[PDB]
């Protein structure tokens, strides 16, 4: 499924090149430039465990998810992944636990040492 496709075909977008965050662009965005640090970003997302078990989707509640990029307001994989996106883009990310919830997890939905899959749509962003 989608997570395996990211394992096989995803680009390693980590600074360390440790495959901790792997990315596939599923829909090219028409925005010209990536957001800057501190920019307010607006996204929709789906989150699943790497085995395909869904844990959340912003669409369930018709609520864009909003945060300031590159400030540690979200798990590391998201600061890394969203920094690579263009407005209008949809990507798939596969995120090793080091770049997500680590050994603690986020119980009940996310176990210890979980690799996470996300689909992320960058709806918009605005300058810091
Ligand atoms: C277990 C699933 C998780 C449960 C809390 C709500 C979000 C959640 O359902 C989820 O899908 C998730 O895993 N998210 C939400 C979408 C962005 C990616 C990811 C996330 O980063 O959630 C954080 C969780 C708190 C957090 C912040 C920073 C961290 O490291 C720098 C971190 O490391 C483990 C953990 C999040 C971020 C912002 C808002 C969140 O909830 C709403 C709120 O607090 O207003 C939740």
């Amino acid at each position: 499924g989608a997570p395996a496709t990211v394992t096989e075909q995803g680009e390693d977008i980590t600074s360390k090149k440790d495959r901790g965050v792997l990315k596939i662009v599923k829909r090219v965005g028409n925005g010209e430039e990536t957001p800057m640090i501190g920019d307010k970003v607006y996204v929709h997302y789906k989150g699943k465990l790497s085995n395909g078990k869904k844990f959340d989707s912003s669409h369930d509640r018709n609520e864009p998810f909003v945060f300031s990029l590159g400030k540690g307001q979200v798990i590391k994989a998201w600061d890394i992944g969203v920094a690579t996106m263009k407005k209008g883009e949809i990507c798939h990310l596969l995120c090793k636990p080091e770049y997500a919830y680590g050994s603690a997890g986020s119980l009940p939905k996310i176990p210890s040492n979980a690799t996470l899959f996300f689909e992320i749509e960058l709806l918009d962003f605005k300058g810091e």
